[PDB]
């Protein structure tokens, strides 16, 4: 069961096509960006990805570079992979220095040589909307 | 007054667009079809309660939601703007669904100034909803995990 503790929510959000290039690393800075749902109050849980790579290798999440070699996942060519990284309740603050880094074996450079489903996080539930205060002024 | 809801409502926002200058001397017209449009909260089970608008006008005109949705607002339920004045309404909207809503538009009818650039210019869409059904990742998701 995907199902949260009452106080928490999933977000999601779309994760670029890769380009070619001339390792390969998505910061966690970078998979939050512009959720509107997170505010520098918010607590991560959880965070998923879901993957197709063109060659086997490895991952990891890192922070500060090379993953760390114990604790390396490994994945396959053309095999759907995925990984549920646990966030440990902490803040924005202290995993803006994380990042996912993937190593290939083979086809480096390659353009979409990982292509990543979208990014699910667990979050602590965002304060609720509300319109501003002053809204209704002159409304009759 | 406080703008907590119910229940199990919930608020959602739209940003709308600022209005272009224009050729022929018309009426001008949202419809609430577009005012919805994009926003993931809402589905076809979705009930509507609320609908806040707010704008300044550079003209005196008149406003007001019409059904069957460009004639000028009915007498009946129309509302009067001033010219530079901060205006507001708060539309009930009923428990409706969307499809007993998508007929209706908002209606302004400006005495002057009817085809300037910015002649009316809305502050963002406010709509209070039922909640909708919580964001789940696809339940296979998480194959191939270890």
């Amino acid at each position: 069961s995907l199902k949260l503790p009452n106080n928490q929510v999933w977000v999601t959000r779309k994760a670029s096509e890769w380009s070619a290039k001339t390792n390969d690393a998505i910061p966690f800075k970078t998979i939050v960006e512009g959720i509107p749902e997170i505010n520098s109050e918010t607590k991560f849980y959880r965070l998923l990805i879901g993957f197709v790579a063109v060659s086997d290798g490895t991952f990891g999440m890192v922070d500060g570079p090379d993953p760390p070699v114990v604790g390396r996942l490994g994945f396959k060519k053309n095999t759907y992979r995925s990984r549920d990284f646990d966030l440990g309740g902490k803040l924005l603050n202290q995993l803006d220095d994380r990042a996912i880094v993937w190593c290939l074996d083979e086809r480096r450079r390659d353009a979409k040589r990982v292509q990543l489903a979208g990014y699910w996080i667990a979050i602590s539930k965002p304060a609720p909307l509300m319109p501003p205060e002053d809204f209704l002024v002159n409304q009759d």
